């Protein structure tokens, strides 16, 4: 009862790229770039595909940074999110009907307008740590419970 997702953070030495979602899942918030993995598709291929579809950017090297399982109470399916990061990209971010990309200085990451779990694992991401996490949500704003631990192997 867990569905595979990817999430890609474009993280450079002094800034991170996030995308403001205009409609649908995550709308109104700054998000990394991700979505469902397709049939016959590897997780890494899915992550590379999602980055392109949502941001316009071509990624060469992707690094595994974490896994986060999300539960929304009253919803049967868990989100099994494989998180990736990259520093080497090609192209420039593309604004679309769906997504408005913007760079943020690391000290100006807009946590108040991001999913609340971000405040927990972004510090790990920013210091190049790998992690396993689990977040139980009620609705989209409230974390009921969570666990988060650093790992050597995602
Ligand atoms: C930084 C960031 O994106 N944080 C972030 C946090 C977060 C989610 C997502 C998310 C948003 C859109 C699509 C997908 C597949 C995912 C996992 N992203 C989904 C649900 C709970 N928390």
């Amino acid at each position: 009862a867990s569905r595979l997702y990817t999430l890609v953070l474009v993280l450079q030495p002094q800034r991170v790229l996030l995308g403001m979602k205009k409609r649908g899942f995550g709308a109104g918030r700054w998000n990394g770039f991700g979505g469902k993995v397709q049939e016959g598709e590897t997780i890494e291929d899915g992550a590379r595909r999602e980055l392109q579809e949502e941001s316009g950017l071509t990624v060469d090297a992707l690094h595994k940074v974490g896994q986060i399982v999300f539960e929304f109470v009253g919803e049967p399916e868990l989100m099994d999110v494989h998180v990736f990061c990259t520093d080497s990209i090609q192209g420039t971010p593309v604004e679309s009907d769906e997504m408005r990309p913007c760079w943020f200085q690391l000290d100006q990451i807009p946590f108040k307008d991001m999913w609340p779990d971000d405040s927990y694992w972004f510090p790990l991401l920013l210091q190049k740590k790998k992690f396993h996490g689990y977040f139980k949500f009620q609705g989209q704003d409230t974390i009921l419970d969570y666990t988060l631990r650093e790992v050597d192997t995602v």
